[PDB]
């Protein structure tokens, strides 16, 4: 645990649901290793907010390849679903396809009914890999 949950109150300071942001975080970075918490700006410089970025492990073909993301968490997190993407490295390019777009926004039944309490992080990324898994989002 690098970030200690004292650090994360203070990213989500402007959040309407700290405790809940943060509880649910530390349980991802906990069960998915390669995740880390991190305060950015998305499109704006002024609008900051938490995201999880990293890998999470996919198997594919026989082997586990580490798939890149980044799950943004809005100032609403639990009740908004998070804004999800596929972070391609320099080698590795997006694989446009059902759940992936151009961009490499992700879209999935999960993000799109999302609803505290019955949908959370945990879950989210559990139907990721299931996904992806069928079906890389990324190629070399």
């Amino acid at each position: 645990s690098a970030v200690s949950e004292s650090q994360l109150k203070k990213m989500v300071s402007k959040y309407k649901y700290r405790d809940l942001t943060v509880r649910e975080t530390v349980n991802v970075i906990t069960l998915y290793k390669d995740l880390k918490p991190v305060l950015d700006s998305y499109g704006t410089g002024s609008r900051e907010l938490m995201n999880l970025t990293g890998t999470i492990p996919v198997p594919y073909r026989g082997n586990t390849y580490n798939i890149p993301i980044c799950l943004w968490l809005l100032d609403t997190y639990p009740y908004n679903p998070p804004i999800c993407f596929v972070k391609p490295t320099s080698s590795m390019t997006i694989k446009t396809g059902k759940h992936v777009d151009a961009n490499g926004k992700i879209y999935l039944p999960y993000l799109h009914e999302w609803k505290h309490p019955q949908s959370d992080l945990l879950g989210l990324i559990q139907v990721m890999i299931v996904v992806f898994g069928d079906e890389p989002p990324v190629f070399s």
